[PDB]
């Protein structure tokens, strides 16, 4: 609750994060769980690779620990692996860096916790329900009695928004004005959109937070980028910077692939064995979280809009079905149900046609076939592909391509609403492919745009008196 | 798209059908599947009857083809069956007639496909979503460039409706004015309605398309039927025509009965073994598809109205109270749950409840009793809308009996609202009974009405300038 | 159908009750069942205690009637119990009083039947179905022919409402103006509300129907209560009356506690046995039925409003959930699904991973763990605005505290919206506690309010020309 002591963007961001992860205790536990998941993936994997004797486990009454090798031997068997030891050393260095960041992260969050309790007066018990609007009302009312900020200017409730969302408004405006290569023309497919978690991380590491970024303070643009002249040397410097960051990505490719290959397999293989159709459900597409997002919109407001409008969008995506597939389903159901009805009447009649060594199995198969076809056979209604279903999905999100409103029922509309709707299997595939795809897009497709990026940041960056250097659109 | 290359109706109907079966390819496949279903039913049945050695299959490790007899013997075993060979010859003649009609139909449908692509400019890809609306308005614009009709004003298409629906408006007006015997007074039941697929086929074969029908052209009524005189000789001729068509039906009775047998088996017996309650769901009743029809209404508009209004109608069939029972359920649940609670508290206390000769059986029977009663006990706070149910169903249908609106809750209303919405099982039964019932209704109940049918077709048949002879009501 | 034979209330109320219990035959049967439930509870209550030899039943093949003792001995064993014989004599006297009231009631309900059939012309078959408005539309039109009572007033169309609901409007206005102690401040809990069936019965027995009540006729207030003077002696007399009625309650406490014990114990426990979560569902309360009730509102209109608005209220009560647990669920699901995915991949790979010392149990326990966690994981995309919903509950209930509309999401709102909506189990507990709690509230908390009760009944009691003495608010 101190008198404007440390850079603001961070203080406010931390305050917001503490409100989101409902309370200090919850947040601390969440971070600890995040650290234990990494360590568990890595240690479980290195235990499966190195310590388990699969041959004895498989064939050659056996108790579970009959497989495992004693530690006095596991250490030697894992140590005589140069590749494994190297991956483990890099993994442990990343881990130690994350644990050290966590330490302070909590040493700096105890300060926000005391801020809440003593200056805002919202106990951690009343915080999951304290709500954002009131807190906003609390912080802005607190600004007076207790000194905070320069005091040159009193808070105005949009300052806090700019502080929390400075770099995110920049991402919104970058993606909105078609910088930042996302569209690609793949052979054998339409124009794909490839925007992942790692790619946006790299874009922010290149532009916003790094050793030689565009920003020096986290609230002020470096002095040269405001100058109209020397734009070409700045463009060359940015191009070289992004070249070398792309090369670091290309060199780290195997390790992130491993983790990506690994964590992912673990994450959904359970779900696959349970309900293989959970991966057929659709999610709201990182490109699409950035496209449908307003300028000064905190994460919880975007996500509230995005799930208020989720079931209309699933009703839309499921409303168009192939007639042909429908006809094939109907007739395959007829022929399979006919052969099965005959075989069922026989097994009912005598019961020794049952479990024909061949028949029983087919009966099931044929049963699987009839069930699949009946699932593909449409049932009555839901065929609208309506202007109206769109007319409600839009009412939620509020943005649509302008060539969508008329032809809501075509393959052009579905195909590029498809890109926003993101069925997950692809997400998981698209997050797997990002280690190997992000360096080459970063080296080839973005380096030509560096001279346009420089002109964006020079042209669209306003200095607002209290907040510093913010995007020009987010005003 | 040759100008006046044909009478308007056999062209417009085909165009409409091509829009419905979404595209030429789809339609072709659908027809092929329709031809393969007939051939499969007949060949599978004759294989089951004639080639399989059931004794070895049942009792006397055995592979499946150990049952089947070699073809060199199947041919002789199926050939030495006069009844089977005769049924197969009649079946093959009907099949060959259907295959020849199919070849002629696709040779005539390639012309409509070229019509679409070249004169309407709707590719087969944009046709499942082109929409009827698009083409119906569009052709009317084509009427200028690619001319049709020797002397044609741009098609209002109001007329075009007339072309597609000439004979169907006649059926609607026949059933609407209570010609065409449908109501019957069966002993042991109320007034049944018996209107099937075969019966309406026979009515149309008698009245509209045949060797000596009422119509000579498909768009013009024969010249004598417009004359007021000679009505009695025309009535006698129509009566003799329908007598002999009924006798043809009576002679073909065994074959159509056999057909309705096997197709259903395969079609339904599978569904019975899967979900015996799927046949308890209700369907919209061929009488009822003709009763709830609306002026000049293409099939897809009727079906859209009919399924928009399907779930309200199931909630209605579902809704009525049976109140006195409710009380019996409540109080039987009380007394049974009381005795069971005592016996349960005892078996929990000591666990030596058993050895009583009937105890355990008493607990099980009492549990069944409580569960049945609780199923009959209405759920509290379950809303009831008799007025609404007999209101929203009408809003979707738009036609109502004048004695339904007041007493929505009586057995008179349910009993005759049932016929319109009758359940699938009585549908399958009523389609089974039509081979044996259609000839006798056709001979006995319709031949007395021939003099009224003649007066209908003389009185209600207007000559509209562009379309020809249409029903007088459908104007 | 005669003229003014009985008090209008004693006629109109009966007419309304006959419409509610749909018909005379129903009403009778319901009353007979009500009489048989009392006698059945008391019977075994006494057969289980007195005639059954539990020792032989438990331990010392045995048929059920091997336990029971012969009647020649049951009579002596139940007769040599002074406490049991005394409870049975009091129970039999209450029963005989109820049976005599039942005979008198059906002898008076036949008259009413005849009223329906002959003067209203609504047969008992068309009654469950008559609908309320129609009777209203029938009785008021009948007032001309079979003249109604005095016939002083033609039907008011409100008069019937006042007649049926005279004392209930008084209860509504008493509870509405915070007479009638309901709120209590218990230690260890918030302000509890204790309003039961027995407490409201006692309030009505004290105020409305008794030997020395406020009312002498059932439609006229005693003459002294209209006088401004002598208010203090009337207050003292009312205080003494309620003191002695409270003392009668305190003396009858053991018997009502037992009966409360017996009648309740039997019913609910079995249900809990079946589904222990049925008692976690919530019901509207005697209170809350009196708080949310309009003035001249018949019981069926209140209950229609109350169940139209029941599911919104359950959605509200279930909306608040722990942030912390969620996190535990998510991460336990991760770790369990990870170990299970590994073990599943192994059992798929070789199939002999199974049959290992812990193999056929770890997979099952881990599957249960993942399923439990996934049930605790909230559905992502799940939209709950607690604040928004209360709006629909209000649209149905129609009454609310002012300080709810803003803070719909707080514990203050839930805590006192809890009182209106409390779950069954506290209902059954609160009906159990009323025998022992009603006398002390009646003696201590209401006797101080007697001088305010007298001033209420003097100030708010209007004489309306046709109906007599009605509450002043219910106008």
């Amino acid at each position: 609750p101190w008198h404007h002591i440390e850079n603001l963007d961070l203080f406010f961001s931390r305050v917001y994060n503490l409100h989101q992860k409902n309370g200090f205790t919850c947040m601390l536990i969440g971070e600890i769980f995040e650290l234990m998941q990494f360590l568990f993936v890595v240690a479980f994997t290195t235990f499966l690779v190195s310590c388990v004797d699969y041959d004895i486990l498989f064939a050659n009454k056996v108790t579970l620990p009959d497989a495992f090798l004693p530690a006095q031997v596991c250490s030697a068997r894992i140590q005589e692996n140069g590749s494994l030891i190297t991956i483990l050393v890099i993994a442990g260095v990343f881990w130690i860096h994350r644990l050290i960041k966590f330490i302070y992260n909590i040493c700096c969050y105890w300060e926000i916790h005391s801020f809440y309790l003593h200056a805002l007066r919202i106990p951690m018990s009343a915080l999951p329900y304290c709500t954002w609007q009131e807190v906003q009302a609390r912080i802005v009312q607190t600004q007076k009695e207790h000194q905070i900020c320069i005091h040159k200017r009193e808070l105005t409730e949009l300052d806090i928004y700019h502080r929390i969302l400075r770099f995110q408004n920049y991402m919104v405006a970058l993606v909105n004005k078609s910088l930042l290569p996302l569209r690609f023309r793949l052979p054998g497919l339409g124009e794909a959109v490839f925007f992942t978690r790692g790619l946006k991380y790299n874009f922010e590491l290149i532009l916003f937070w790094g050793p030689g970024s565009l920003f020096l303070n986290e609230w002020s643009l470096k002095a040269e980028y405001k100058r109209g002249g020397q734009r070409l040397e700045l463009a060359q410097r940015l191009s070289n910077r992004i070249l070398w960051i792309g090369i670091a990505n290309f060199l780290l490719c195997p390790l992130i692939l491993i983790w990506q290959i690994l964590y992912a397999f673990f994450s959904y293989a359970e779900v696959l064995k349970r309900e293989p159709g959970a991966l057929g459900a659709r999610c709201w597409s990182l490109y699409g979280r950035c496209y449908l997002r307003h300028f000064n919109e905190l994460e919880h407001e975007l996500q509230s809009r995005l799930n208020r409008g989720y079931k209309p969008a699933s009703k839309y995506m499921n409303c168009f079905l192939s007639p042909l597939l429908t006809l094939l389903a109907k007739n395959g159901a007829f022929f399979a149900g006919s052969i099965l009805a005959v075989l069922i009447a026989l097994t009912i009649y005598d019961e020794d046609v049952l479990a024909v060594e061949h028949v029983l199995t087919t009966v099931t198969l044929l049963g699987v076939t009839v069930t699949v076809c009946r699932s593909f056979i449409p049932d009555q209604h839901m065929v609208f592909c309506p202007e109206q279903l769109l007319r409600v999905i839009l009412a939620h999100i509020h943005y649509m391509p302008d060539h969508w409103q008329g032809n809501a029922h075509r393959s052009q509309t579905r195909d590029e609403f498809a890109q926003l709707f993101q069925y997950k299997a692809v997400f998981i595939l698209e997050e797997l492919l990002s280690p190997i795809v992000t360096p080459l897009i970063l080296i080839f497709c973005l380096r030509p745009r560096a001279l346009e990026i420089i002109d964006f940041f020079r042209n669209f960056t306003v200095e607002v008196v209290g907040v510093g250097d913010t995007c020009s659109f987010a005003q």
